[PDB]
């Protein structure tokens, strides 16, 4: 009957990606872990529009190589799971550091949606981000939001439904 679709979460560590996962799913969720570790594996899904979409959390990581278990784990489920769309949750306190993993992940053919957290926070820093010419240099799209203020959530959902179609 309902249509589904697959979604990833990505980042790296403390970037917010428990926060906004929560937001989108909240009591919907399964919490272990990956195969044969004690990485902890969480799932959920959110029902939006007429449509369901399952969202993987995978674990936090700085890069895509093979240096730790986690980034292992994270490629494999990438690019042999293939995801309807992987959300790239990013930091825009500390952008440099967190455009690396999204270079990767570009690399790799992901598709991919930029959710650019904890605006406020950069805002209170007196960090600027020109968010156009961010979407511009890319060409991912980027949805501004602050998810622990519970702002732009309902954003996301939207770019969310939108993105997953760019998948065909
Ligand atoms: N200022 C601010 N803090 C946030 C935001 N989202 C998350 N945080 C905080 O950042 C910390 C780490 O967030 P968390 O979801 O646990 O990050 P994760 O490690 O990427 O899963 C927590 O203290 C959150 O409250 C945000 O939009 N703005």
């Amino acid at each position: 009957a309902m249509k589904s679709y697959e979604i990833a979460l990505i980042g790296n560590p403390n970037v917010g990606k428990s926060t906004i996962f929560n937001a989108l799913t909240g009591e919907n969720v399964y919490i272990g872990n990956w195969p044969g570790v004690t990485v902890e594996k969480k799932e959920g899904e959110f029902e939006y529009n007429g449509e369901k979409f399952k969202v993987v959390d995978l674990p936090g990581v700085y890069s895509l190589t093979a240096n730790s278990i986690d980034e292992i784990i994270a490629r494999d489920y990438i690019i042999n799971e293939k995801p309807d769309l992987v959300v790239n949750i990013v930091d825009a306190t500390a952008l440099e550091r967190n455009l690396y993993l999204t270079l990767q992940l570009m690399e790799m053919g992901a598709n991919l949606l930029l959710a650019l957290n904890k605006m406020d926070l950069a805002k209170s820093l007196g960090i600027e981000i020109d968010v156009d010419k961010l979407e511009k240099i890319l060409g991912v799209k980027v949805v501004p939001l602050s998810a622990a203020k519970k702002m732009g959530i309902e954003e996301l959902k939207k770019a969310i439904s939108i993105a997953v179609k760019d998948k065909k």
